[PDB]
């Protein structure tokens, strides 16, 4: 069986045959088609703090390094040397003059030129082997990049995007904590994880404290209460409608909390006292944004967090998730990292349990697609069919 | 060369060919035409000791759990929710009054049928989405399992079978112990190292004190001194004359141990002071019992051992072995947990180093059939032909 | 793109495309052509000292033994056991009376002869059942092996490097300590590595000491400095001018080492004060040789070091470096430990991340062949070449 066929037969309101999450061959479809074809959400701009300064990160197989370039420019490059192919930066983060391999010294200019390598006779033209750059876009202090050469519009999303993020000023916010954790799941589990909240009151104690359980929110028509909430927050100036792309590759929707909770933390007070932003009111809850294939995010008014998924393996994903504050607030004054961390730490683990669990049911060969609830997890059934829509387009003739 | 030119030109006297122990493909196949076609043994039925009692297990890929339902019988069923097909029961084994998936809390009867599953719309039929059920005998205590919809036929090895194993009582036995080890071979060298004690003598110190080194035991023309045996236990109504399988599968005998030895012990006593089952005389020896592709059995007069092989990969074997006895028996009173149990995890160790050595050198290429022992080691044979004769009708058009 | 497509278009002044450093199909490959159809260092014959003595080692997935024999001969066989398949000798080295099988004591003489089984019955010849013998050459000391049955001509090398290698008394040498190392690169970029000294001013203090930077010295038109230093060796009776293969598989020459340096030491002294070999002056440097796939050696007046790399996988190599010292030599009295491996331990640990470093840039999609370095990476280019034309050979109807 083709995977043509397979996605012929396809019906929207059940999870994907086996082979989908478990081979291979999809696998390989997915990274062609979909990682290395999309944009994609790398890190928060505030790591990029100053000139010199590079973060690294690998895309399936691609090694991409981003660096501040002298000219206060934020850019992406190949992370592969032109000589014989080194990783020029090895480090996850640092701050450099230049952009040295470590194997002989050919020595990039932040912008990627090629301005030294040693005794490569007359006959070398540097302006040849210069880093290949990578596709950049920031959006409103949050850096993504796509790895065609050839990459989709990027501008329909960005200036939808902005209004709604740039009321939390990111490019102020410095990196309070990272956590990254690999899930032993496909990179669909964990989206379909994602985008439901029909496992929530029984397997997030913590996180149930604070964000809700009703289905119009971490989900896919807008009720009375939600649109009196989307009212107090726009009445303030502050974005807060439901907007979904013509063909679902993102959401973005202002969504309120649990009665009187104001952030992700134990006791639902704010976590930091000094604010991110200048979201109002205090109450306006949490900006929910995705962005298939590689991000959902959740900015509050006192924080905000970026999640990023990167594939590893048929059966593991990596998950990346950091914490953003204002860049004048302080750890043990401003606010307490056990407290800022520990709802979504929690989270995560708990949800990284729940999608291995579900990896290796679908491993029995006993696994068929199943009906997924249509009032719980339409978010699901969106992000299936964006997915599956997607695979389909590329894989057209 | 395919697998049809390899068993077209297989002679029955010699070891195989190297991709049958080390390929992928043959693994493929191992898996799909024999482990998923044939019946299993899985667990004693006195491990689902209570209703709501469960136990699971992975039969290559597939996850199954086995479980003790309402109305006392025992089912088994495929191990994954019918929802989004998560793994319903994570741990090894447990009790629960439902099974709940930990995911969504779809709600199943301990037979198996959807009683709940929450907010799925009005056209949803439960009815459609039961847990799928696994063929399940119960083989005088001993639960065997089949994997495939259409199960070979049971009743003639049972019926066969009865006789040796009622006189044991397995449904009055408690697990004493449990070990699982992994080997580092494939499933047929397991399988060929049980079926010879031709390595007996130089590699099993302790089980050398009590177990026979005579050809005629370990493998596969009644002498004297065996039939003789068979007579004493008879003559008491305690089944013991050779049984063989038309084809091959299964084989039972009661063989004599070692000179004086009543048990696999140090010193050759019973381990057991309060006997499993009502085996006379005392010397009876023990019952062996083999079933192809996933069991063979040591059943004496104070307790028994059941082994398992169930496939990891083309070069893993995960053996585990069970030590049954009373379940009135008492630790630290009627028999001492060391002294049960030492003799059979030194065997078990000595094999698997051996299994693992003999894995390695069949990796070179270098590696060529080579003559199994007439007189040492027909059992052998008697494996491989029962091996390629069922490979070979699979792949018959 | 099929391996002859690429090998058509390849430029030999560039890097090699992706597959022929990451792809299973290259190693496999290279594993059938290059390794299984070349001659291989494998170890010094004075690891074989006594008779009965053996060593083991893995080439791909050959698993071979080296044994010296009864008559004082050392040879070489397939560590596979006839009967059903098991190795024979599981220890790195020791010594025996006979090979011996550890599964059922099949008995071999230390000349491959099978000379006992135990009960195979009338009609078994022992004679078809000798270990398969190995093709083995003692290169001075040295002992190489070839996988072949038609094993390429081995005797132009020998005699060309007979000279060079006599003068070192490698007969008369002991181990004095063996360095195992895992690099995680192909074991073409070991080569690429080791066969230019471009990277070595910037990631080889240690080395650096003693080792001249010259390319005309670890790579591949003699200047009148070199032309004087050959000649005080060879007036001195010490061959010591350039040698090459006309296919370019290996090469000799006795380099002078920085300025006042005796040998690879710290302070440039000499690490033994018992000399291994004759050479004079005191001065002569390293004799270099190379012979590809598998070794590089560095020969020195005071004590010599064999480089041996063998592939373990696609992006794995194993390199295997042995100091070779006078067997009166006496530790701690004639030398120090520490003090007579601490430079190529660590040379090689910065190797090891170079290769390392330099494997994970190449696994990126976007790495493309480079322009070697003419002045500096000939000697690379050199190696490329030889494998480029081995494999179109071997791949020729
Ligand atoms: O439970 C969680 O953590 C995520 C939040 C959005 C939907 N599910
Ligand atoms: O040696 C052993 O442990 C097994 C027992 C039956 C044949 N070989
Ligand atoms: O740097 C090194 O260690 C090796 C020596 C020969 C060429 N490169
Ligand atoms: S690989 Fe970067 S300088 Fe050689
Ligand atoms: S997967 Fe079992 S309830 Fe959703
Ligand atoms: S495998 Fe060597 S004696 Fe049986
Ligand atoms: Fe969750
Ligand atoms: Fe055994
Ligand atoms: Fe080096």
């Amino acid at each position: 069986t083709s995977i043509h066929q397979r996605l012929d037969r396809r019906l929207s309101g059940f999870s994907l045959e086996q082979p989908f999450y478990t081979s291979p061959e999809v696998y390989a479809l997915d990274l062609q088609h979909i990682f290395y074809k999309q944009w994609l959400y790398a890190v928060p701009v505030c790591q990029l703090a100053k000139a010199g300064s590079y973060t690294t990160l690998r895309v399936g197989a691609y090694e991409v390094v981003i660096v501040r370039s002298r000219d206060g420019e934020v850019r992406a490059f190949h992370n592969s040397c032109r000589h014989r192919g080194s990783l020029i930066c090895k480090a996850r983060q640092g701050q450099v003059a230049k952009l040295v391999c470590p194997y002989h010294q050919w020595t990039y200019e932040l912008d990627g030129k090629l301005i030294w390598a040693n005794d490569m006779g007359p006959d070398f033209d540097a302006s040849k082997y210069g880093l290949k750059p990578v596709n950049l876009r920031n959006l409103d202090g949050l850096i993504y990049i796509c790895l065609s050469d050839t990459p989709p519009d990027f501008q329909t999303f960005a200036q939808l995007a902005r209004p709604y993020l740039e009321v939390h000023d990111l490019k102020d916010a410095k990196v309070a904590f990272t956590s990254t954790i690999i899930e032993k799941g496909n990179w669909k589990l964990v989206w379909e994880n994602n985008r439901e909240c029909y496992h929530c009151s029984s397997n997030h104690p913590a996180l149930c404290r604070s964000f809700p359980l009703d289905p119009e929110v971490a989900g896919v028509g807008v009720s009375k209460k939600l649109q009196a909430h989307f009212d107090r927050c726009e009445a303030a100036g502050t974005p807060a409608q439901f907007v979904l792309a013509g063909d679902g590759q993102y959401r973005l929707a202002r969504m309120p909390l649990q009665e009187k909770a104001l952030s992700y933390t134990m006791d639902g007070k704010a976590a930091v006292s000094r604010h991110l932003g200048r979201v109002a009111p205090p109450d306006a809850g949490t900006l929910l944004m995705f962005h298939y294939p590689s991000t959902w995010n959740h900015f509050l008014p006192d924080h905000s967090l970026t999640f990023r998924v990167m594939p590893i393996s048929p059966t593991e994903t990596e998950v990346t998730t950091t914490w953003l504050v204002h860049k004048d607030a302080v750890e043990g004054v401003d606010y307490d990292l056990k407290r800022l961390t520990e709802v979504w730490i929690a989270t995560n683990d708990e949800d990284r349990e729940i999608v291995e669990t579900n990896q290796q049911g679908i491993l029995s060969p006993a696994y068929v697609p199943g009906p997924y609830s249509p009032g719980q997890e339409s978010g699901v059934m969106q992000f299936v069919d964006w997915y599956a829509a997607s695979l389909e387009r590329a894989l057209a003739p």
